[PDB]
């Protein structure tokens, strides 16, 4: 899977070894190895959410299966309870994307996955 | 809705005010409160289109419905013209892509929209 | 058709000249005239792959047809050769997500496709 977060929380404000927590809690959550987990963070971006430039993240979570109605539910308390926790954003600021990905539309390793 | 915009034109060419005026244009033209939705602007990117360099943009526009023919009309003369006039892109060095979301794989407060 | 490369390689890394390859290379392997396809690279990214944050890249190629199961394979093998030979980046640090565009789905022009 992959997961990205968009941000207007500066750089300094992102925990040295988020990258690695996120992977690790992303692993957990979708039964996923780690070594399959991709996680880009992108921060002192220039974003407003609801008209307001309060720290906010647009995030996107794609994956090869593990998406679902409840599933989604689950990865979005966690998630957004790291991000409160670690980038101080109320999760009423957060929207999380949610992308089903069928194995022949990722490519890796000068193939794909199907 | 969530709107983002990636473009080469520099951070010193994107207007005060501007993320302010996408919010209002868009809650107009989707109809939604402007308490749900988030902006992005990314300028200063190492982009081409059709093989020059000169002013482009490159957009994404997601939305729980409000998505469709008539509509994604509508929308790219509203949004190509707002770039033009306050970035000063070519309305042809404009793509943008359209997504109409399921509720249940957007996810926002702890929880998703289904 | 519309190519992203969002990476952690730094940008003095990338090549002269690596848009307009990009360009010319992907208008060969589509079938598409260059003045249609739009490329972006994003270097300099915070990103892990795996738990590392060794060289990768996260990448996403959209288009108005051409895209399936054998022509994403094709995709696969030319783009991740192009990173690793320009960007020193290997293979099996590389995803590419596809997406097959509904044309009333991408706006251009005031307009859309349809
Ligand atoms: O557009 C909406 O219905 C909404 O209120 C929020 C929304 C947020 C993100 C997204 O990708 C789609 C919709
Ligand atoms: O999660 C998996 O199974 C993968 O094969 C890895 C994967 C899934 C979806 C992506 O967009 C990118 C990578
Ligand atoms: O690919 C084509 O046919 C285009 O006319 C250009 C295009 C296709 C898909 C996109 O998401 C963006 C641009």
């Amino acid at each position: 899977p992959m997961f990205i977060v968009n941000t207007n929380v500066p750089r300094a404000s992102v925990p040295d070894g988020f990258l690695s927590e996120l992977t690790q809690q992303l692993a957990q959550a979708t039964g996923k190895p780690p070594q399959y987990i991709a996680v880009h963070v992108v921060p002192d971006q220039l974003m407003a959410f609801g008209g307001s430039s309060e720290p906010c993240a647009l995030c996107s979570l794609h994956s090869i299966g593990k998406i679902g109605g409840a599933q989604n539910r689950s990865y979005s308390k966690l998630l957004c309870g790291l991000l409160a926790e670690r980038l101080r954003i109320s999760p009423d600021r957060v929207y999380i994307n949610y992308y089903d990905m069928n194995a022949a539309n990722v490519g890796w390793n000068n193939s794909t996955f199907a």
